[PDB]
């Protein structure tokens, strides 16, 4: 659980930073060196929402065991609450599809894939992630997509199907209408997902508010194909893009339709 500040490396160099606080790539002595990513609680880990948020991630993290979720190494409490996991080498996928338009439909089906295996997963552990979008999605290799951030992500009890609460554009409309977090609604943001992967980590809904884009869905209009999309694809985008919860497939159907069409 609680790791030594003395066996853990941080270089200076933020990878990056969010209202949590940094990112910072360094190394742990458990042997052998382990790469890491750490979140560093900004100002001491002073705001306990924060603390709950690392921790929330941290506990969602410790129950979860799977080759496409990030893994957490532990939590170490020295200059600040850090919370460290392996290390995604490439980093997220829209800032690496941002920078690296090159990369074939073939590889992104790949990515997509292993990510629908991953949401396949914790729709079956029964955790409803809540925040699923391309700058959570984190390459370990060109060929190996894993899923992090787990900030807001909910273990659903036995009795439930659904969280019930008190990123819009990622939103389904049962969430933004009824407040309803379910497999489902992940399965919606999962299209979203596919659309900013194919678009190379562009951002959807381009200029729009939030309202704006519930007016756009209430008139049953979608995003557009992206340019090279193949059209497979985007018919997936557009099943995860069912209005009603009922009839918009789980992951375990998402899963298998990447499955049969990279596979052939
Ligand atoms: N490797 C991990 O275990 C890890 C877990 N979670 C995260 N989360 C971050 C939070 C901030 C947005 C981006 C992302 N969702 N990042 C991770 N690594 C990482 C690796 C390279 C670059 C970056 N990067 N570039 C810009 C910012 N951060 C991060």
């Amino acid at each position: 659980v609680y790791l030594d500040r003395k066996l853990l490396t941080l270089e200076d160099k933020e990878l990056g930073s969010g209202n949590f606080g940094t990112v910072k790539k360094g190394y742990y002595q458990m042997k052998v060196v382990k790469t890491v990513a750490v979140k560093i609680l900004k100002n001491e880990a002073n705001d306990p929402a924060l603390k709950d948020e690392l921790l929330a991630e941290a506990n969602v993290m410790q129950q979860l065991d799977n080759p496409y979720i990030v893994r957490m190494i532990g939590i170490c409490e020295a200059e600040s609450w850090m919370l460290v996991m392996e290390m995604a080498e490439l980093g997220p996928l829209n800032k690496y599809l941002q920078q690296n338009r090159h990369v074939k439909d073939k590889n992104i089906i790949e990515l997509v894939h292993q990510v629908s295996m991953g949401m396949k997963y914790l729709e079956e552990s029964n955790f409803v992630h809540r925040d699923l979008a391309a700058r959570n999605v984190l390459l370990v290799t060109q060929h190996y997509a894993k899923i992090s951030d787990f900030g807001l992500s909910k273990a659903l009890r036995a009795d439930e199907n659904y969280y019930k609460a008190q990123p819009v554009k990622w939103y389904a409309p049962e969430c933004i209408n009824y407040y309803k977090f379910s497999s489902k609604s992940d399965v919606w943001s999962f299209g979203v997902l596919m659309w900013e992967a194919f678009s190379y980590g562009q951002k959807p809904y381009r200029g729009m508010k939030g309202s704006e884009v519930t007016a756009m869905l209430e008139k049953g209009e979608r995003m557009g194909c992206p340019a090279g999309c193949p059209r497979e694809m985007y018919d997936l985008m557009n099943l995860c893009w069912t209005y009603d919860v009922e009839n918009r497939p789980g992951f375990a159907a998402v899963e298998l339709r990447l499955r049969n069409y990279y596979y052939d």
